[PDB]
C-alpha cells in the first residue's frame, strides 16, 4: 500500500560484494565479485579469480549465507 520504496534504490547486489555468478558456457555458479551493474541490459559485471570479467542477468548472479 504505497510503501516500499523509500530513501536510496537497493540493489540486489552491492558494489565489491562477493556473490555466486554463472559463468556463460559453463552453467556453473562460481565465487566472482560485483564491479558495476548495467540497467539498460540488466547485466552485471563482475570479476573473476582468473581475472575474468562478464556480463550476467541479474537472475544469473546468486548470493548464499553471509560469513565472518
Amino acid at each position: 500500500g504505497s510503501s516500499g520504496s523509500s530513501g536510496m534504490p537497493s540493489r540486489k547486489f552491492a558494489d565489491g560484494e562477493v556473490v555466486r555468478g554463472r559463468w556463460p558456457g559453463s552453467s556453473l555458479y562460481y565465487e566472482v565479485e560485483i564491479l558495476s551493474h548495467d540497467s539498460t541490459s540488466q547485466l552485471y559485471t563482475v570479476k573473476y579469480k582468473d581475472g575474468t570479467e562478464l556480463e550476467l542477468k541479474e537472475n544469473d548472479i546468486k548470493s548464499g549465507p553471509s560469513s565472518g
